[PDB]
């Protein structure tokens, strides 16, 4: 891919930034682009929004115990210079005999919120031990800063990802967790919700990506948001979002009033999963996720999986009328096919892009905000 960019010092652009023109104006034109575009939008995020995310450490060890129905995974993560953290996330099991290959698997932050069907196995990844979250106070507490020292500049979003690439390393070393680790899941809801996206963006071993009611910073855009708000929509924006909570990098307090500025926005986020799996799920209820913001960035985010001709391997809903993180069973076949789908092996269709635009103070008008033409990317 030769020198990716991680800044772009002179980009303006207020408008959603282009999916298929690389920072030094390249246009995409094969699938294979598209792997090097993936890692430039990676380290734009980090530069401008999310910190730096280290790699895989030297050591990473795993043991295995089983108690009924419930797996222990002690982890161990250690540094050239000696230093160590431990964490033991838990896996609840189906009874009975697995498939050859090993149960597929969901990693629910903190447990999720999205009902799992009964031949899934449910990873409870305890992400706020791994960076904390309570308000901006907690910046630079938890497992990931004891390693990697307090003033990392990681967000808690790149701290959590870290996490579960770890997660991963351990099921792949682990046999007896009778684990497919093929078959890899990853769902969070609120702000579980937007690590769960981070997750399946920056960790490709995720086979499918479900961030529920995940809002600002999550499945919304900055440039949608701000435009939201400035039109009387009670909406979170990234002006609010980075007092409120450590979830983004200190360095991202530069840009949240100069959002043109920032040579990506979320769309390139949920790109970034490309070309594997996300469905993502919405609620209209409540102003503050930003809905309008939700459905024009997951339908830019979009056209990147329309150019790699695999527009069904990405999902939307977005519905009303239930509580935050609340299931409504009116989205259940459409959660299902995609569990069905990407981690079951069945031939479950899984068309699915639908809103009810209910959007308040604003509408969605993609002429304002798309700009590119979705080329069809060969090879
Ligand atoms: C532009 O940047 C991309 C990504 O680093 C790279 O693959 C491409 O070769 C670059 N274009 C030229 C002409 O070097
Ligand atoms: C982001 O990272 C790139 C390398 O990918 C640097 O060239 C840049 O200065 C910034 O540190
Ligand atoms: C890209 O990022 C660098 C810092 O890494 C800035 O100096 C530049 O102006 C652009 O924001």
């Amino acid at each position: 891919c030769g020198a990716i960019a991680s800044t772009v010092p002179n980009y303006n652009n207020a408008k959603l930034p282009d999916p298929f023109t690389f920072a030094n104006g390249t246009a995409l034109r094969t699938k294979a682009d598209w792997s090097c575009r993936r890692a430039e939008i990676s380290a734009l995020i980090q530069n401008y929004e999310a910190g730096t995310l280290p790699p895989k450490p030297p050591v990473v060890t795993a043991s295995f115990s089983k108690s009924g129905n419930t797996g222990t995974l002690a982890i161990t993560a250690g540094l050239s210079n000696s230093q160590t953290i431990k964490f033991s996330p838990t896996i609840s099991y189906p009874s009975g005999t697995p498939p050859a290959n090993g149960w597929p698997l969901i990693i629910a932050y903190e447990g999720g919120s999205i009902p799992i069907p009964a031949g899934v196995a449910t990873l409870t990844y305890s992400n706020s031990d791994m960076a904390q979250q309570n308000s901006a106070s907690s910046r630079g507490q938890g497992l990931f800063y004891q390693l990697y020292g307090s003033t990392h500049s990681a967000s808690a979003m790149t701290a959590w990802v870290w996490g579960v690439s770890r997660i991963i390393d351990a099921l792949e070393m682990t046999p007896t967790a009778q684990i497919n680790t093929q078959r890899i899941g990853v769902t969070g809801c609120s702000r579980d919700g937007k690590g769960a996206l981070m997750a399946g963006a920056f960790e490709e071993r995720i086979a499918l990506t479900i961030p529920q009611e995940s809002g600002s910073g999550g499945d919304a855009c900055w440039r949608l948001s701000k435009y939201e708000i400035d039109n009387g929509n009670q909406v979170q924006d990234a002006v609010e979002i980075v007092g409120e909570n450590v979830w983004f990098s200190t360095n991202f307090n530069n840009y949240v009033q100069k959002l043109p500025t920032v040579p990506e926005d979320h769309h390139l986020l949920a790109a970034m999963v490309a070309p594997r799996a996300m469905i993502s799920f919405e609620n209209t209820d409540y102003l503050w996720l930003s809905p309008m913001s939700s459905f024009g960035c997951m339908t830019a985010a979009h056209t990147v999986w329309q150019g790699l001709g695999i527009a069904d391997s990405h999902g939307f809903a977005q519905v009303g009328g239930h509580a935050h993180c609340a299931w409504p069973s009116s989205l259940t076949p459409q959660l299902n096919a995609f569990i069905n789908r990407f981690l079951l092996d069945q031939s479950a269709t899984t068309n699915v892009f639908t809103t009810n635009n209910q959007f308040g103070k604003v509408q969605w008008n993609a002429a304002n905000w798309i700009t590119w033409t979705t080329p069809t990317l060969t090879g």
